[PDB]
């Protein structure tokens, strides 16, 4: 049977595929990023290379930053983090969107890196993580699973899960369901975990997850199928003391009270309806989906020494993000000169966003604050629309040569239209080798804060670019161009039986990335009235705006190695990172080790008994190297002492073992330990390299009923 372009590029070098089986052999604590991170060209890093909110690490692909990692679930985009205020330097106080589907509910995970991911449009310049959930089943198969992790160190949080999955027929062979549920609670790290090295940065914040999700599958005709997906999730945090400038939580009037409490809460509801036709001329797929996300959390400083810190014990505000999305698509096999499979498709997406707490700034009772002049109209509501169409061909150019030619057109309501060409070649050399490559141009539309004229922020001086003197404002920009990136990869794939290997060069030229601008587009006079006196004072502000900056360069090598001896097996990879630099600042896009080596080992001792070993090795993580504002350039209010202090985390390694006993056909269980050598790093507030907590030694166990 025929093979579409989409299917074919999942044979690309920059693609890997995790199974339910892998996931079982190496249990996750909560967030799957802890297993996804082990793939070639993948990292776990903060939202920006500044290090702020460093324990908020999420899936990074080839060092392009997590804003550039598009998470999908069964093919449908998640975008809940856009709820969260995106700040002056690219920071967001989110944990991201790789934690919406409980580990035990996952059938498969597809990681697409580089050229193979540009297909999927806005936000895929880094890559795509496609979480594939368990399927409907024509006989009732059940699962219940528990998990616990138990850190040696008293100050690190233990974690606990329970969850179920059940699927069956309601009507044999025409209507069937899948339903899965999960309650996870990972306790926070103590407030004071990082103190023993003079550091005021918080440890990891905890999370209570509540997830429920339902699928109905209906075979309406011999050639027509209808899927319904309804899911709802709630994520409530457990506050560990985090704050953008790493204040001393325990000695802060307010924060000290919020510890161990829920200060932010993330709600997500999602509905999708899908129709799939199986026609004589080929195949078709229509999708409607609607997503509703609320972001409820305590308010915060939005400038100065209080920036990024909680103002208040009580007055929670909520932000509301609705997405409606439609997708239609057809696959037709035909033969003109060569065998082909033409894909042709349409996509429509609209976003509506309410945010009334971030979109207030420079409002003054005189009616002449800086924002009263620059931002008029309802600043609280933002719209985005993308209309897209694409065409794709999978050609057998020879019985040895498989080639994919795609083109994608995108038209965004603010940024304009944009073309994304996409080549992808597979070329057998012989029974054992094969050559592979792709070139693709990825897209990303501005994020809503970056676009929005009603979003204003300020510094008194320190945040200003080193070449400006006093006070700067940063406004959103409706006239931004979209982010574009030409992503190339090329490599060799080897496979005898028992042995396989790849090596692949990758290189992305990332263009017009949207960031805090450095040119003053003009100036404005802003009145600031004294609350109690009515005394006015006018301030000349320099106006900066979000702006696309010309070029960043990413480059490196991925290799992988597989050694299968039946009962004994080894899966290893490495990734070497030759280049991560913006050609203007000289800084890296995203803090990631210069190299990362991974090894997984499996040995089935008996049919029941199993042992499993994991080892990971990280080369050196350098900090940002070059100043981009007054403070960093040694001319802020703190002078030369507050100047940038580049530093680099020294390389290191961690390991883990399991013994995995299947007590029965029905009952499984797995006991193990992680960071076997207690290689434990604490987050240093006085550094811009040591930005995160590497958890120490932890004993964990998981048992699974299967009925
Ligand atoms: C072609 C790229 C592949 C990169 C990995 C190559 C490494 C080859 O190792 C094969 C055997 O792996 C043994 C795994 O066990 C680790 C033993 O040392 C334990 C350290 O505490």
């Amino acid at each position: 049977i025929f093979v579409t372009a989409e299917e074919q590029v999942k044979q690309s070098l920059g693609v890997s595929v995790i199974t339910k089986e892998d996931l079982e052999k190496l249990p996750v604590r909560n967030d799957i990023s802890d297993y996804v991170r082990r793939m070639p060209g993948v990292n776990l890093t903060g939202n920006s290379a500044t290090g702020q909110r460093g324990n908020n690490r999420q899936i990074d692909i080839r060092g392009m930053g997590p804003e550039n990692t598009l998470i999908l679930v069964d093919g449908k985009p998640i975008n809940s983090r856009n709820s969260v205020r995106y700040g002056w330097k690219g920071e967001r106080d989110t944990r991201g969107d790789s934690n919406w589907v409980p580990a035990e509910a996952i059938e498969s995970i597809e990681v697409l890196r580089g050229p193979a991911a540009a297909r999927y449009g806005s936000g895929a310049a880094g890559g795509v993580v496609n979480i594939i959930t368990k399927k409907v089943t024509n006989e009732t198969h059940g699962s219940v699973e528990f998990y616990t992790s138990q850190p040696e160190d008293s100050k690190e949080g233990s974690s606990n899960r329970v969850g179920f999955n059940v699927s069956g027929p309601l009507i044999k062979d025409v209507l069937s369901y899948r339903l899965y549920g999960n309650y996870n609670k990972t306790e926070a790290d103590d407030v004071d975990i990082n103190k023993s090295i003079g550091s005021t940065a918080a440890g990891r914040e905890g999370v209570k997850n509540k997830d429920i999700s339902g699928r109905l599958a209906w075979q309406a005709t011999d050639q027509q199928t209808v899927l319904l997906d309804i899911s709802s999730s709630k994520q409530g945090n457990i506050y560990s003391g985090d704050s953008q400038l790493n204040a001393n939580a325990e000695a802060d009037a307010i924060l000290s009270q919020l510890i161990g409490k829920e200060t932010n809460t993330m709600y997500r509801d999602s509905y999708a309806l899908t129709h799939e036709g199986d026609w004589s001329w080929g195949k078709s797929k229509l999708v409607a989906q609607y997503d509703k996300t609320h972001n409820k959390r305590l308010p915060e400083g939005l400038a100065g020494s209080v920036e990024g810190k909680i103002n208040n014990l009580d007055d929670k505000a909520t932000s509301r993000l609705e997405t409606l999305r439609f997708n239609g698509e057809a696959n037709i096999p035909f033969e003109y000169y060569l065998p082909q499979v033409l894909t042709v498709g349409t996509e429509w997406v609209e976003d509506r966003f309410k945010d009334n707490v971030s979109t207030t700034q420079g409002k003054d009772s005189s009616g002449s604050g800086y924002g009263d002049q620059l931002a008029k109209g309802d600043r609280s509501k933002m719209e985005s629309r993308i209309a897209s169409a694409y065409i794709e061909d999978n050609l057998k150019v020879t019985d040895s040569t498989d080639v994919v030619l795609g083109l994608r057109f995108d038209d965004h309501s603010k940024s304009g239209s944009n073309w994304s060409p996409s080549l992808n070649i597979t070329q057998k050399l012989n029974d054992y080798f094969t050559l592979k490559g792709g070139v693709a141009k990825a897209y990303k539309a501005p994020n809503m804060y970056q676009n929005a004229e009603g979003y204003l922020l300020s510094t008194n001086g320190n945040g200003c670019p080193a070449n400006i003197e006093s006070r700067c404002l940063l406004q959103g920009n409706g006239d931004l161009k979209p982010e574009t990136s030409v992503n190339k990869e090329l490599g060799i794939q080897f496979q005898k039986d028992i042995v396989n290997a790849s090596l692949t060069w990758f290189r992305n030229d990332y263009k017009d990335k949207i960031v805090a601008g450095t040119h003053v587009v003009g100036t404005v006079d802003g009145s600031s009235t004294n609350a109690n006196t009515g005394a006015v004072t006018n301030t000349k502000w320099n106006i900066l705006r979000w702006e696309n900056t010309p070029k960043a360069l990413i480059q490196g090598f991925e290799g992988s190695l597989g050694l299968d001896f039946g009962d004994i097996r080894w899966t290893n990879n490495f990734t070497y990172m030759m280049d991560s630099k913006d050609k203007q600042t000289g800084n890296p896009l995203s803090l990631v080790p210069i190299y990362t080596i991974n090894s997984i080992f499996d040995y089935d001792i008996t049919d029941q008994l199993d042992v499993n070993f994991v080892f990971t090795q990280y080369g050196r993580q350098k900090s940002r190297q070059f100043a981009e504002n007054r403070l960093e350039s040694g001319i802020g209010s703190g002078g030369a002492n507050s100047a940038l202090k580049p530093s680099t985390v020294k390389s290191y390694s961690t390991a883990g073992i399991n013994v995995g006993y299947k007590f029965s056909d029905q009952i499984s269980t797995r006991v193990g330990v992680s960071n076997l050598f207690d290689k434990q790093i604490l987050r240093d507030s006085n550094s811009i390299s040591q930005t995160y907590n590497e958890p120490g030694r932890a004993y964990y166990a998981s048992l699974k009923y299967s009925f």
